[PDB]
């Protein structure tokens, strides 16, 4: 057994951020979001599937997904949010157990957005580490750093699971909510080191 | 690596009922076969993508001396426990659907033909393909064969059958239908010839 930590967070939390650190000291990264960009870019995994299902309505021009329409689409009928995330996540499921079968590094980290949401993800990681943070700042962030508003950021925090049940589900946790990331280092170090004592005794 | 719209068939049928055969019809008429069986052993095969989660999951017990799945002591454990059963095809049939696109994706022939035994028992299937044939036949034919092909019981067949869509329901989830009763599977082929031609039109005229 490889050893693997799921990293989780809600949106905006600052998962990207703490992987990179944790990256920068030797841990081998699987981002779950990558995967879920690239099998449905142009030529991905997903697509054939997709257009099969959803229509050539929802292929753009380029051969990747028409992000917008769908955006709207899986917002407005949560019927169609199963019926994409049926295709997407197996898919993400799989890349990811490749990855990790030919990752060089110490110990595993996946992140995951959706982690503590499913029955799977958390059976199968080894610990899970949250990274927290108070919901108005993950809204600020998220406006900030992809335009939303308020509303859409609101509606995929609904989507998510509460900080109360991410808290309870976690082995590990990282309070993200200083003005500046300079101070998460200092918790990384201890964590890198505390993981690579648990993979060298499994 | 490539092709747009991609024209796809899911071939079904309950157990012993001739999906191999059909299937085999249709690849020596240049369809590109996508056995999901296939897929499932090599995924739980010596080195097979699925074991790490297997052997995490429910112990060096059920992976044999060889690196593969120990296929008997979990036959059984699944069919005792059906909160087993649901944590073995939680690991395998996301892999599955991920192998049988990625096996889609580089396929050569004008036209894909997905065999999957457990079609129309599920949602994501019937959606995945353009069309639906489903290879038919008596419930006492598919018990004969069965019985002579893997040994087994009455009982024993019944049982896999009893986990099946019925006939009926098959046959209302159809696009297509060949019913496979003869005594021989000689004139098949006739209906094979003639499917094969619509598929080549179906797909050409999707693209
Ligand atoms: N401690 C922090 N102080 C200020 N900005 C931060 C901090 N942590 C993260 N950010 C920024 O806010 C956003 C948080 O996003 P990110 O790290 O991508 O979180 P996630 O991947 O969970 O959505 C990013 O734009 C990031 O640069
Ligand atoms: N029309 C037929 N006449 C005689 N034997 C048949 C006929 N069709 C299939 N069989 C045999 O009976 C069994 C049916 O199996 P197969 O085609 O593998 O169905 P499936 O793949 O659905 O089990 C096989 O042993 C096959 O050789």
């Amino acid at each position: 057994h490889m050893y693997a930590i799921g990293l989780t967070g809600g949106i905006g939390s600052g998962k990207t951020t703490v992987a990179d650190l944790f990256a920068a000291r030797g841990a081998s990264l699987v981002d779950t979001d990558l995967i879920a960009h690239r099998i449905t870019a142009p030529a991905g995994l997903a697509m054939p599937a997709i257009e099969q299902t959803f229509g050539p309505a929802f292929v753009a021009a380029d051969g990747s997904l028409d992000r917008a329409r769908m955006r709207a689409l899986i917002f407005s009928d949560e019927d169609a949010r199963r019926r994409l995330e049926a295709i997407t996540h197996p898919l993400i499921r799989a890349e990811t157990e490749r990855e990790a079968r030919d990752a060089q590094g110490p110990y595993v980290i996946f992140v995951v957005p959706l982690l503590v949401e499913s029955r799977n993800w958390k059976a199968r990681c080894d610990r899970v580490l949250v990274v927290d943070c108070p919901v108005d700042t993950q809204i600020a962030r998220v406006m900030q750093r992809n335009g939303f508003t308020r509303e859409q950021v609101e509606a995929i925090i609904a989507r998510q699971a509460t900080r109360e049940a991410r808290l309870a589900a976690a082995d590990d946790v990282i309070v993200n909510d200083a003005a500046t990331p300079d101070a998460l280092a200092v918790q990384v170090d201890a964590l890198h080191q505390r993981y690579l004592a648990f993979a060298a005794a499994k």
